[PDB]
């Protein structure tokens, strides 16, 4: 943290944040969600971190080199240390990345380093080649060399993601899944784990072995797992919570904005709210049925509910403000809803679903006051607009994510947030082979467009291809875009170091401080 001149720090440097739900895991290879990443960024530190503006900055690596954006060499800082005093080495990263891509690990982010095209990865992910063939090596204890199968100019931007953080071999092998328990866990971020009470709290405490501990200010941070936005705000107003989750109660926003205007932060956020269709679940294996569902949704009515927060109605997957995106709106997005509804019902009839023989589907969502209200509106809209009957099903975060990977759902509320600020962070999740493809969308044509993005010579051509990717995704009605996110949360006046200027919102507790109050 960089505390300004004049600021008087409080004696008690402690922070309470709502994390929104109970984490899947504290193992960096077993996570895929925002809540999981939030805690992971305090506990483990990779080669690079995000600075306050979201730009990649030195983490364990203090400097780095690249040849032709294909061989990357990272010089690791000599004082990088684990919480048990031992050094963080190149060898740690080799072990960790290998573990990330091992089929036996079953990481939901197994495909993340394949987004960077590390040599050997394709056949390792399929179980045809051993993990030790991965193109990552420890040249010496403090020099990590990564070899890619082709130039990837943005490869370095991936390396801030927690799935690329190092993990402690000895704790994992001694304790298996219990390695992340308070007595067993070994960490290399600014904090370590103090306490973990399921469905109550996770308490982290400052770790003096952290190389940059001298700059850390907060001594203890508590993360809470409260899924109810309304409860989050209530416990904020009564003094328990210092920072809410970035999920507002629709109905309370304007009142908050009127009563405590200086505590309401609203910033750009590179995430898209959508209804993910299970493309492998009949009848949604029919492009006509998916298209009907996409067109029949009234984005204007949904967005109008959160209007005060400034959300924009969505026409695709990749947020239009993503670095490197110059997206086009498809023709259907310029129609009236009436016209959209008429098209949708004709499509349904072509597929054989009529007024007299209507479709009933299940809409899955994760427990949340916001998603519930929006799901009730979505069901009502679909019934009235295109004659589809929609039943709601709610599941807790961890299980919700499980269900979507297992494919035991029809349609699901979903939100995806960039992991690095470049359109492949989104588009690579719809690759046929991706560990993150919960839509179960498989288009050889799409995959082929994405393979072309790394064969072109300049960034303008790459940008034009990302637009071709989105157009293909839309032509296949893989998902039902709803709205582009904003990052809206409550932050107490004495909390310092929250700038909100990173559009991916990768904040670190080590950057905050408590002003005397």
């Amino acid at each position: 943290a960089d505390v300004p001149a004049g600021v008087t720090l409080a004696e008690k440097q402690t922070l309470v944040r709502n994390n929104g739900s109970e984490v899947q895991s504290l193992d960096p290879h077993k996570i895929e969600g925002v809540p999981e990443s939030n805690i992971s960024r305090d506990l483990f530190e990779g080669l690079l971190v995000s600075d306050l503006d979201g730009h990649p900055a030195p983490g364990v690596a203090e400097s780095w080199d690249n040849k032709d954006a294909k061989v990357w060499t990272f010089h690791l800082r000599k004082d990088a240390k684990w919480s048990d005093g031992t050094p963080v080495t190149a060898q740690d990263f080799v072990y960790s990345w290998q573990r990330s891509v091992d089929p036996n690990t079953a990481s939901p982010y197994a495909s993340y380093l394949q987004y960077g095209h590390i040599a050997g990865i394709d056949e390792i992910l399929e179980g045809k080649k051993p993990i030790t063939d991965l193109g990552v090596k420890a040249i010496d204890d403090h020099t990590l060399e990564v070899t890619l199968s082709e130039p990837v100019p943005y490869f370095y931007k991936l390396l801030v993601h927690p799935s690329t953080s190092p993990v402690p071999k000895a704790a994992i092998e001694k304790f298996g899944e219990k390695w992340t328990q308070p007595g067993n866990i070994v960490t290399n971020g600014a904090y370590t784990l103090k306490d973990w009470v399921v469905n109550e709290r996770i308490v982290l405490e400052r770790s003096p072995t952290y190389w940059n501990n001298a700059k850390t200010v907060i001594n203890q941070v508590t993360y809470l797992p409260i899924a109810s936005e309304v409860t989050d705000v209530n416990r904020y107003r009564s003094g328990e919570i210092d920072m809410t989750n970035n999920s507002m109660p629709i109905e309370l926003f304007q009142k908050l904005k009127k009563e405590i205007p200086d505590e309401v932060h609203v910033d750009p956020y590179l995430c898209t709210y959508y209804y993910e269709i299970n493309n492998q679940k009949p009848p949604f294996n029919d492009v006509r049925v998916r298209t009907a569902l996409k067109l029949g949704m009234d984005r204007d009515i949904i967005v109008n509910k959160v209007k005060a927060q400034g959300n924009m109605p969505a026409y695709g997957y990749t947020p239009p403000y993503t670095d490197g995106a110059k997206l086009t709106q498809p023709e259907w997005f310029g129609w009236s809803q009436e016209k959209r509804n008429e098209e949708a019902k004709k499509l349904l009839a072509e597929a054989g679903y009529t007024a007299d023989k209507p479709l009933t589907i299940n809409l899955l969502y994760n427990t949340s006051d916001l998603h519930k209200k929006l799901a009730i509106a979505a069901s009502s809209l679909w019934k009235k607009n295109i004659g589809v009957n929609v039943k709601l099903v709610n599941q807790e975060w961890k299980t919700f994510l499980d269900t979507r990977h297992q494919g035991t759902f029809d349609v699901a509320r979903a939100g995806w947030c960039a992991d690095y600020n470049e359109p492949t962070s989104f588009l690579n999740t719809m690759l046929s082979n991706s560990s993150m493809n919960t839509a179960h969308y498989k288009s050889p044509a799409f995959d082929s467009i994405m393979a072309e993005t790394l064969k072109v010579t300049d960034e303008a051509q790459r940008t034009a291809l990302y637009t071709k990717a989105e157009q293909q995704l839309d032509k296949d009605s893989a998902i039902v875009p709803v709205y582009y996110y904003v990052n809206a949360r409550l932050v107490k006046p004495w909390v310092g170091g929250y700038t909100g200027k990173d559009p991916l919102d990768n904040t670190y507790t080590r950057n905050m401080y408590i002003v005397k109050h």
